């Protein structure tokens, strides 16, 4: 047992000064004023850094130089181990390894690997985020067009049967029967609308069937016209729909993010949707059979096509703060509480409270990580 | 003088249930509890209708079978008079006749005609709304590409010289020098961005040069995309920018209007952008219809909807000192309607011109 002290603490609901967070047995024992601590308890100074719950990234394809995609060799427990350690250096203690449209074979392999990972590393990579393959070719992005396909009943049932390791599935509502959505949803899986060219009507039909989330707002969605709001327009006007947004300033112009935050309120979650180069130092990487060069801090292919993100959660936090006029506290919620409630793990992860898992991170005013704690153990010290 | 009583009174800032409005000498003399009314003044019952400042439509090309466009015969004081009477029936007491991109000659005639109308009719058609010709062909909509053109010193100066009868000018910011925008604005003209394919950056440059309004949001503008906000995204993100929106459920999906109202706050104005058919594609919206649509389909409170049709447009074009609210000294232009949005009474300069 020990307690973090001497620094601003963000519980997820407010900032506390002259307070302490007592951690013991991998959980947060309590939050109290530094005054109510028995002098003999081990005290670890924050050195004036802001303490926050660990960041939760609900959409991440890869980082730390690797990717949980494409090959059978990549889709492995070690990739998840490498990805986890990379995120931690960025204050991200939890994430959803995201596997994009590929073969049923690789999909089934992902499930086994995730399950294998869960049996070794607790409260870290929470579960699978299957992005695809039931998408719309027109908004396929970088996905392999050969794997974009209609949903097979058997594959659908397979997913429901394995909902215990599948946190979320992104599909194009106008490309799937309502039943599939309702099926996956009733199985306990978060169904999100994305890589879709759905009209407003199709989007709303997608929500009524059970979709409760939207993947990277504005990206791989119809443009917004006066007469046809499209899926993005629809997500904006639907109060209860949660949605992620990539805040690197490249995928979404900051004005669009500010507009989205005003309309989404407490339903907008920060995501990185990052790839291999994030939290690493590589020149390029392969994906969907294409070479994505990491040229000038940008992931672009030979055509000049922006083909990926290298954002990290602290960076996203920093950008939302200084470029989008969102106060730090609300931004912190966008990286913890909100995504936690969006995937249903707020019972134990989105905030700093008694009984919650001891996953935290600390950073200085200039947004530099100084600490990352996982299951009570300090894994990052800078 | 007379007093309007027995009905809900919306001043522009609040509803009053047991009050009255006294009209005299074409002005609103006072708003007071019915029990404070001078016993001598004639009392006229609203019969339970809702009384409100007269609607102000800042973008109208035609109505009542006529149009203030195209021909030298149409751009006339008579057309303006016909449009006014037709507007009065749908609760609209003020409007900006809108002349779309055409020749310099027709523009000059429009200006002359507006001045002659003004010397004869006060507090009615307020001033000219010149939509074009400095537009972007990509977003010319129904505008004649042959007349869409760049601004030349001569035209610019003529408009500035006639700022007093020209209320607004719609232009594509990315198609004109910043100096042209500032020239118009400094002359007192409301410069509005419209029929533009402007990027967010070009839109912002326009605002800094003096643009303070945007014509029919979402229409004849770049479609919004994550990486390309365009003029529309910029307007939504710019708090000080006023803008009109067509609420017929056809030009703009109601969902976009809701997203728009939430981001624009008190800067969103209801407009019809109506044409000939309105009175008796294109728009045939009337202001009272737009009010009904906004309330029943956009989840906006009636009082806020009523402001979108009076106070806001009034402030957008700088006539709030005499119009837009039911308060002492303001011009007596009002309209009354039943809860189901049927006009029962319209008053202009204190005179009841509509009785139903
Ligand atoms: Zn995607
Ligand atoms: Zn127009």
């Amino acid at each position: 047992m020990y307690a973090l002290t001497q620094g601003r603490i963000f519980t997820g609901h407010e900032f506390l000064d002259d307070h302490a967070v007592v951690i013991a047995d991998g959980l947060i024992k309590s939050v109290c004023p530094v005054a109510e601590l028995p002098p003999e308890i081990e005290q670890r100074s924050l050195n004036g850094a802001i303490l926050s719950p660990g960041f939760i990234d609900v959409q991440l394809n890869g980082c730390g130089g690797v990717q949980f995609n494409d090959t059978a060799e990549a889709v492995s427990v070690e990739t998840l181990e490498i990805m986890q350690k990379a995120n931690e250096k960025s204050g991200c203690t939890n994430y959803l390894p995201t596997l994009i449209t590929t073969s049923d074979e690789l999909m089934k392999q992902g499930v086994r690997v995730m399950r294998e990972y869960l049996a070794k590393h607790p409260n870290q990579a929470l579960g699978l985020h299957l992005e695809g393959p039931w998408l719309n070719l027109v908004k396929k992005g970088t996905h392999n067009p050969n794997f974009v396909r209609k949903p097979d009943a058997a594959l659908v049932d397979f997913l429901c049967e394995n909902a215990d390791v599948i946190t979320k599935v992104t599909l194009a509502p106008e490309m799937v029967p309502a039943e599939v959505i309702s099926k996956l949803a009733n199985a306990g899986i978060v169904v999100s609308a994305g890589h879709s060219n759905a009209t407003l009507k199709e989007a709303k039909a997608g929500f009524r069937a059970g979709i409760t989330f939207a993947t990277h707002l504005y990206n791989a969605m119809p443009y917004i016209t006066g007469r046809e709001p499209g899926l993005a327009g629809a997500i904006l006007d639907e109060a209860d729909i949660y949605c992620g947004i990539i805040a690197d300033g490249l995928h979404v112009d900051y004005a669009n993010i500010r507009n989205a935050k005003r309309l989404k309120g407490d339903k907008l979650c920060l995501v990185t949707d990052a790839t291999a180069p994030a939290g690493a130092n590589i020149e390029q990487f392969i994906f969907a059979g294409k070479t994505i060069y990491y040229r000038n801090g940008l992931c672009v292919d030979e055509n000049g096509t922006l083909s990926g993100s290298s954002l990290t959660m602290i960076e996203g936090v920093r950008n939302l703060v200084e470029h989008c006029g969102i106060a730090l506290d609300e931004v912190l919620r966008m990286a913890t509480l909100y995504p936690a409630r969006a995937i249903g793990v707020e019972k134990r992860l989105g905030t700093l409270a008694a009984g919650k898992v001891a996953n935290l991170t600390a950073f200085t005013p200039d947004f530099k990580i100084t600490k990352t704690i996982v299951n009570g153990n300090e894994v990052v010290t800078q």
